[PDB]
């Protein structure tokens, strides 16, 4: 068991790197093809946002439907 | 394009914080049954300690190797 719980949590520090490069590079390739990255960067930022008051908006849709059952 | 290069940044940003909740969760599990995190965390950082001297090892293997050949 500690011999797989430590392995676990290598795999998932090593995934954790591999991912933290994926997005470098992806950010690489875009600006290679002529995008702008502060640009993309500010959309990131303001999509995410956006999904933040979405997802309160849901949250309230969903305690409405709660509050009245089928 | 940007549409997919961006869906692709945020997915990755996602699984990265999922990955991260991942780790801690795998942590506890490991102190409800018993172990010691602090203990857990030094033997974690010395294996890394150890791979690291072993890549080091392997390198110098590898460039003996090139330098013989078949």
């Amino acid at each position: 068991q500690l011999k797989s719980i430590v392995e676990r949590i290598e795999r998932l520090e090593e995934e954790k790197k591999t991912i933290a490069d994926d997005i470098k590079e992806v950010y690489a390739e875009a600006k290679g093809n002529g995008y702008d990255v502060k640009v993309m960067r500010k959309v990131i930022a303001m999509r995410k946002r956006d999904a933040n008051e979405r997802a309160e908006e849901e949250a309230i849709l969903d305690l409405y439907m709660q509050a009245v059952g089928e």
